[PDB]
């Protein structure tokens, strides 16, 4: 059908978009410390980005189809030319910022693009209010979240390794522990929310991976940890091996909150051409995941990497132990909101990391104006998207 | 549960020998080759082997519980019994080869311990023959599979790669491929027999992890292929590397097809100590594959760091492009054996796959009275840990009562 390569395009435009603007959320923080090239981030991204997508990325996804426009109050066909509307919509404005190097929040606009979409459609009563301020409220609370895990990660790191008898062996437990606690995260939630499978098995599969995680890695900073005679130079060329492992924590998270971004519009797509109904009960294609995951990766490898190129716009110039703070803090916030189903910023949320860790060292960075440049983007994202989509819908109905 | 406990120490300490005797399996074209050391190939290969185990461990581990012993034959009680006596015996033969450097086989080795609990439990009617006849069958046609898969493998890395007018540019796009292919079938089969999802949705995420790997190994190889003038010097090089991830094929194949020689006594343990009679269709409780998993880690990091620096020199010829070819066909051999519940010896897969790719081998060289201590222990596995569990369980049975 017309419509559904139309859709394919437009989601695959937008899933490009958003790798291309979101590569730095994840990869800034072992390019700016040169653990690894921008080349490098890219390969590691692509893959990453793609497993977060796949192992995670349906829970968001639900949202963004039914959690912004009230669908039951919406013609099919309606819904099928809003979701196309708000991708046309997003992707134009995040192209248009990223071509200036500007960071925006591909979330809010695609929410922004729903939002219009509903109330050209129906009016007021086109937008589900109850859950979009719970939307609104995790906006506001997620990048607080990373801010407060990353002051207080800084300050454990800071107290049980730097200032501490033994920098190296305290460095061979603490960088283990917190490598084998994104693990266990990771497995329990995908165990429990995407395989279905009870609490209790959950958990036990979490921790047994957390176990082989800890000690796989433990033997390996042991040996890492000896390459240097100097103290400090040894425990940061340890939190700069890490902390590439911890980006790639940021980029399966990313891929798992953000796909839906993609994803649910096409989906939404995809539903109502082979149905003719919107079911009470939305699943989310395979195909659309894939699409949107796939999408991520080739706009993170063909556009972005030369957005880090530039800068990583987003997090660069602190110490790999700093790095690893920050991206550990960014991933457990936006895995627990994917958990949760809730459509966050993961740009804001690394934002609040960084100022987090800022707070905990000394205020000079972060960047005022990069912060300024944020805050404003912010302001300016959910109603410029909201009023393009409008518009890109209204047009759209010259259709006999 | 105290006899839980002690399953639970038994099945750990069987896993353990199986890591121990079999990570040379996965990880000695790497190490031979120096593309890795053999610290880091026992870090890598306690990932990859817990991740097969746990991904893919239970189908095999379906058919230790009950396509040996004629499960409906024998009490409960005394199952529960001859998996502890199996255990024992299969741990302690491992042992003792992994003690002399030899590779043997820990799946022959844990059939064998448990037909000898259903021959002296039960008699000749305490054995479930007709699967015990296919598995003798996969034993028999699993290694030459894995030569044939072999032979016709470096024959498509020859015509694609090395008879071509360019063969950086050819081995570009020709390994990819095949780690491509590597992934679409973990993924598929995963997707397919573990998650139980149709076979639609598990092509369609075999193919899309496919194109990614595709791509990413292609970008990776164009850098490497650029390192070397020469161009077979360069070939081999970017086959060096690649090596290392067909190392990890085989590592997670070997996971999914041997957790089972530890957590199928286990689980039918654990199933007669839940439930008693052990159901219609058989589930796998997770703790047996992740005590299996785990025991199977420590092994390969604590006592298997001997006998893989020993299969390893006897493979130091072996170029990079036939180990590559080796553990790709070893690791598919394996993994198709595991969708279809069979136990097989991975041992005797790589065997053959290195047959299938020539051997130099320095062969004579192995020392020939080694190799003929090979040949003796392979042909005697099945009974000697067939006596010795008959032996332990009957002891059991008398101290007992
Ligand atoms: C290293 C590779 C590991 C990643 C493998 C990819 C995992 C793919 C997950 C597919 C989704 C799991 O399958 C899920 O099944 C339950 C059924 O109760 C529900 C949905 O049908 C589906 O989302
Ligand atoms: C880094 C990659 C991580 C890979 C993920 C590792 C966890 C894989 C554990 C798989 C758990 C198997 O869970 C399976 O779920 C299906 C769904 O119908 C049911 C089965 O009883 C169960 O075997
Ligand atoms: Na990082
Ligand atoms: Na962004
Ligand atoms: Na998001
Ligand atoms: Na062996
Ligand atoms: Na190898
Ligand atoms: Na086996």
């Amino acid at each position: 059908m017309t419509i559904l390569i139309i859709a394919g395009i437009l989601g695959f435009i937008m899933a490009f978009s958003i790798g291309a603007n979101d590569v730095a959320n994840s990869m800034a923080t072992a390019v700016g410390a040169r653990a690894i090239t921008v080349r490098q981030a890219a390969l590691i991204a692509m893959f990453l980005e793609f497993l977060g997508a796949v192992m995670f990325g349906s829970h968001v996804s639900q949202t963004i189809v039914k959690g912004i426009v009230e669908v039951e109050k919406v013609q099919p066909v309606e819904l099928m030319y809003g979701a196309l509307s708000a991708l046309i919509a997003a992707s134009f404005w995040i192209l248009i910022a990223t071509n200036w190097g500007y960071p925006v929040s591909t979330t809010h606009s695609i929410v922004g693009g729903m939002m219009g979409f509903g109330l050209v459609a129906v009016g007021i009563n086109g937008v589900n209010w109850k859950t979009f301020l719970f939307i609104v409220l995790s906006w506001v609370v997620s990048p607080v979240l990373g801010g407060l895990i990353s002051f207080v990660m800084f300050k454990l790191i800071s107290l049980s390794v730097f200032h501490t008898k033994n920098p190296k062996k305290s460095s061979t437990v603490a960088i283990p522990f917190f490598i084998s606690l994104a693990i266990f995260t990771m497995i329990s939630l995908f165990v429990k929310k995407t395989l279905k499978q009870p609490l209790s098995e959950s958990f036990l599969l979490g921790i047994a991976f957390s176990l082989v995680t800890f000690f796989v890695v433990h033997f390996a900073v042991r040996k890492l940890i000896n390459e240097k005679k100097d103290v400090y130079d040894a425990v940061e060329n340890v939190f700069k091996r890490a902390q590439i492992l911890t980006s790639c924590y940021v980029s399966f998270s990313h891929g798992a909150n953000d796909v839906a971004n993609a994803a649910g519009p096409v989906a939404a797509v995809m539903i109502v051409a082979s149905t003719g109904v919107v079911p009470k009960t939305v699943e989310i294609p395979f195909l659309a995941l894939l699409l949107g995951g796939i999408g991520i990766s080739l706009g993170v490898f063909f556009l972005g990497q030369k957005v880090m190129e530039t800068v990583g716009e987003k997090i660069t110039t602190l110490t790999n132990s700093r790095g690893f703070t920050v991206d550990f803090s960014t991933a457990t916030t936006v895995l627990l909101a994917s958990s949760l189903g809730l459509p966050i910023s993961t740009t804001h949320v690394v934002v609040g990391a960084v100022t987090g860790v800022g707070f905990a060292r000394g205020l000079e960075m972060v960047n005022v104006g990069v912060l300024k440049n944020i805050v404003i983007s912010w302001l300016l994202i959910v109603p410029t998207v909201a009023a393009t989509s409008a518009a890109v819908y209204w047009v759209l109905k010259l259709i006999l």
